């Protein structure tokens, strides 16, 4: 028995979420379809343009902890919020969805992090993400029983951006390692693999991270070519499963000379791209801790990823277990 | 020219919205369909069983003067928040829809009011709300340049909860009617009624208040009646003018002895009826300042509590300009 399927590692983050046009973002020099950082008097000013909005709790990893939970799995999650409203309302969300979430806020000040998400009419999502308090995140912030008990632990390649983040990761992975648990990551965003490409590398051909999750864009990004086949041979040689997805184009996963296909689900239509990844993660971690072949935990992924992409906010607010039980899945 | 075509005074508040099954209203003894005040034990108990939320801006008023912008109207609110970040995000959404919004906090403590709205699977909202900063509105917030260039003031049945909300309100009524203006209140709850019932025929009847906003359940707990036509017939003796909501049955508008029936728009399916008489009072009130007809006031309340009760959330986040435009009520 152990406690845990998946613990999950990264910036806890409030999400604050508003529909625009395609000139707002050329106007605000937001790059679309990435994640923006920001400091705070660019937040205040991107905050005092953007028409009223809906808040959720965000977080790529928080997201994919909450996927796990709403599958049936165990989950838990290490992440940094503060000591005030938005750290209460992030610090509720998670432990709502039964995750485990006991990361100790240090004071109010840097305040909670939180990220204006602008969606496009084609439902896609644009980020701009004060961190906060998600500077914060240290080794201290580190619950070794937590790691030594958890089947996997994934962590976001945005972690890279605050200083501290990456020695507690460093510090999963021996843990983790020690206890004959598989570490995982995902890349994140094209931009952060622009950042850190020669780092996450070294995470993956030094064993640290075993099972690695990639868009085309981070993919593209992460050998800097724009051949997705090459990409799919490199990305298959450094890690020892790669799970990329390909949007419409479903996913593939990848296992020394193994690949499998995967379609993406048959869908209503796309309000809201947010969290597609993360749940993809949710779902193919969820399959496999419960032991399902690759394919199965590809299915079980791109299910996840198509219903959030049908609903304004980040983690689906429907019961993902019973999605699966009706798709054949479970 | 007139400044303001709508000024509304309420309960400043953000929403804390979570579906929930029917035994959970049961276990935890909240009246369904109500508005359930509480003390701060009980927000952080029911917030500990509260399940994932999205945060929204509400206050019935501050809903109201939302959709007045949003149709194309001239909006101010009075209505006080602590300095805080819920506080910030009331600001910034009233604000960011274009009402005129400058009540100051008086500090941090009390903290912004929220409310906890549970939505049933039938779409019925019940809301259990902390009124925290609310029971710091009073006569000093007053703004009475903005009264006196306002063509209607309405108010909820809601501020007479808090202790010195109604002093403001008393002043406004002076101000208003000394500037040729109209004083509007809706009844805001059927247990607000039995909470206040004379005060609020009081208001009426010495004509404070010239135009009533009422729903059924509230008609009748004015008088005390199973008679919903006697309940009318009373309501008309009352005020000036009433405007009466039936759900999903229509509207009906009394003036004197004259009544002037709406029909309720078509629905695919209603998703959550939190802020629906709001944003009847909303349409109504913008076709009254544009010198429409009391039945076309009707039609354009109808049209815009439609729309509302058709997504998550109590302000419209789609254009009712455009819907109003499209109804040929333009
Ligand atoms: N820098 C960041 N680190 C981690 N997650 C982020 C960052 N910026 C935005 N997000 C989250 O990404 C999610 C979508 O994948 C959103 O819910 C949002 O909170
Ligand atoms: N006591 C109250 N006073 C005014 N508005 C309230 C109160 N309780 C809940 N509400 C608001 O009622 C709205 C729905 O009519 C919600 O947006 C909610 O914020
Ligand atoms: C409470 C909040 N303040 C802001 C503005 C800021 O971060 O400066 C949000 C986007 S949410
Ligand atoms: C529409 C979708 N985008 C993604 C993530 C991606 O490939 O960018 C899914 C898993 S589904
Ligand atoms: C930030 C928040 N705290 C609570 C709990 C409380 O009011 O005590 C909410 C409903 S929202
Ligand atoms: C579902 C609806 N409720 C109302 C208000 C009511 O009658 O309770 C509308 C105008 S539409
Ligand atoms: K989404
Ligand atoms: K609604």
């Amino acid at each position: 028995m152990t406690r845990f399927d998946v613990l999950t590692v990264g910036n806890a983050i409030v999400d604050i979420i508003s529909r625009c046009n395609d000139q707002f973002l050329i106007d605000n020099q937001i790059t679309k379809a990435a994640m923006n950082l920001i400091d705070a008097e660019r937040a205040e000013l991107l905050y005092s343009r953007m028409g009223p909005a809906l808040e959720a709790s965000g977080g790529s990893a928080g997201n994919t902890a909450a996927g796990v939970a709403n599958l049936g799995g165990k989950a838990a999650y290490f992440g940094n919020v503060a000591a005030d409203q938005l750290g209460d309302i992030f610090t509720h969300d998670i432990r709502a969805q039964g995750v485990h979430y006991q990361t100790k806020p240090k004071g109010a000040f840097p305040p909670t992090a939180r990220s204006m998400i602008f969606v496009t009419e084609d439902g896609e999502r644009s980020m701009n993400t004060y961190l906060g308090a998600c500077v914060e995140l240290g080794p201290e912030d580190v619950e070794a029983d937590v790691v030594a008990d958890a089947k996997v632990t994934y962590f976001e390649g945005y972690l890279w951006d605050p200083p501290r983040a990456k020695e507690a990761i460093l510090d999963c992975a021996r843990i983790a390692h020690q206890h004959g648990r598989e570490m995982s990551m995902t890349l994140s965003d094209s931009f952060c693999v622009d950042r850190y490409r020669g780092e996450f590398l070294d995470l993956m051909r030094s064993g640290k991270v075993d099972i690695v999750f990639a868009n085309r864009q981070e993919a593209l990004s992460l050998y800097q070519t724009d051949d997705f086949e090459e990409a799919l041979n490199r990305i298959a040689a450094d890690c020892k499963i790669a799970a990329v997805t390909m949007s419409e184009n479903g996913a593939v996963i990848l296992k020394g000379r193994e690949r499998y296909y995967v379609n993406a689900i048959r869908i209503r239509e796309v309000v809201d791209t947010t969290g597609a990844g993360d749940l993809f993660a949710s779902g193919f971690l969820y399959g496999y801790t419960q032991g399902r072949s690759l394919e199965d935990c590809g299915k079980l992924g791109c299910l996840a990823a198509g219903i959030v992409i049908q609903q304004i906010g980040p983690r689906p607010m429907t019961s993902l277990s019973e999605a699966a039980k009706q798709a054949g899945l479970i």
